[PDB]
């Protein structure tokens, strides 16, 4: 577990621009952009950070950080512009050099192989409610692992696939936008099936290490038992499964479209390197009716702009939590939290808000490993402000402010803050 990683971290559509150059295909977030009510602002992925032309810019940004990994996603639609079939060298050429410019910069490349931009062209035939989905992201993650493996120690399968599932296919907030609980249920499986997949596909490529990311939250409440429902359908219906010892007790009230397969158990139980844990705030629920019989109530304490309970103790019995039941490293992927951002041309942003937030969960993260907990790495959620999917531009994340309309970058104190962490905490 040599040198502790500092990191930030971000996804390919949330910060590429570029949405239809050099070949691109759609995403089902192109899809879902389009539709009025899907996002806050009305606006979509482009021209975002416009990263896909900035990226030597922004390697810049991490080089004067400190930071010694970054965590980034590939476009899935960038490689395969119909998530199967054909391949766009232009594709593999962006990321191939993106890769070779980290090095030349003494940074350490982290990748996250899907990041929700799920092609097009998949969905049309079933997205992620079809198991030939699962097989094509095998397929595609075969693909990059054998074109930038030789360079990227780090490769995660997954990114929140809670998200994806229920956000995306129940309460519909996400792309594609459906909402029925069983194409929830199928679109969960199908995403584990593929985790599964490609695990095995990486390592026939010469991945060094294959991980997944995660997000889970602390439930509180008054009802223990609406408190366990919570915690099994938060953190537990996807750690479970990749753990090996199946799914829990299901959080739902509905039986499940079809029956798994023990075959699949074991396939998706693949043996990992590292999970990836997402942490940015706890949830409050109370029992309720519905498929899941619970309800969530407004924040207790301290909220960020996007109403989240701001809860450094949670990450710290997230992380002591985790280190007896994950038999492998961790890795925080994630932590931030959004502001209100004023610029009107100063030099640097100020942010106390977020500088107390990061500064409070690093301490926390700090004092989980003295305690034992193997983590190896903590990494800012967004280098810079960027489309924060549902919300727009509305909500900002980052180290460095940007102005959109000019795509200039601006430090914000929170950047200032973690060049000095880092440095101090070597």
């Amino acid at each position: 577990a040599e040198k502790f990683l500092w990191g930030v971290a971000t996804s390919a559509y949330q910060i590429e621009g570029a949405t239809q150059e050099d070949g691109r295909g759609p995403s089902i977030w192109d899809t879902f952009a389009r539709r009025p009510g899907a996002i806050r602002d009305g606006s979509t992925g482009e021209p975002a950070c416009d990263h896909y032309h900035r990226y030597e810019e922004d390697i810049a940004l991490m080089q004067s950080l400190g930071v010694g990994v970054y965590r980034f996603s590939v476009a899935w639609p960038r490689i395969l512009p119909e998530g199967r079939g054909r391949i766009n060298p232009k594709g593999l050429a962006f990321y191939d050099r993106l890769v070779d410019r980290l090095l030349a910069a003494g940074i350490t490349p982290f990748l996250t192989l899907y990041h929700w931009d799920l092609p097009q062209a998949l969905e049309d035939r079933g997205g992620w409610r079809s198991r030939e989905t699962a097989f094509a992201f095998a397929e595609y993650a075969e693909a990059v692992a054998r074109a930038l493996a030789d360079r990227v120690p780090f490769f995660a399968t997954l990114n929140e696939p809670w998200c994806s599932a229920f956000l995306g296919h129940w309460t519909g907030e996400h792309a594609p936008g459906l909402r029925n609980l069983e194409a929830a249920l199928r679109a969960a499986h199908h995403l584990l099936l593929g985790h599964g997949l490609a695990v095995e596909a990486l390592r026939a490529a010469g991945a060094r290490r294959v991980g997944i990311v995660l997000n889970f939250a602390p439930a509180y409440g008054e009802d223990p038992e609406a408190v366990d429902v919570a915690d099994r359908y938060h953190n537990r219906y996807f750690l479970d499964p990749i753990l090996g010892r199946g799914y829990p007790e299901s959080p739902f009230q509905d039986p499940p479209p079809a029956p798994i397969l023990s075959r699949d158990l074991e396939a998706i139980a693949r043996p990992l390197d590292f999970l990836g844990v997402n942490y940015y705030a706890p949830v409050r629920v109370a029992p309720g009716t519905g498929p899941l019989p619970v309800r969530y109530l407004p924040p207790e304490g301290p909220v960020t702009a996007m109403g989240w309970e701001v809860y450094p103790e949670g990450l710290y019995h997230l992380l002591k939590r985790l280190g007896r039941e994950v038999p492998w490293p961790l890795y925080i992927t994630e932590n931030g939290a959004a502001y209100p951002d004023l610029w009107t041309g100063e030099a640097v942003v100020e942010d106390p808000e977020r500088v107390a937030y990061l500064e409070a969960h690093v301490e926390a993260a700090l004092r989980a490993r003295e305690e034992g907990v193997d983590l190896r790495g903590y990494f800012v959620w967004s280098l810079m402000d960027n489309f924060e999917w549902a919300f727009g531009y509305t909500r900002r994340f980052g180290l460095y402010y940007v102005d959109f309309p000019s795509q200039r970058r601006i430090p914000k104190r929170s950047a200032l803050w973690y060049r000095e962490r880092i440095a101090r905490a070597q």
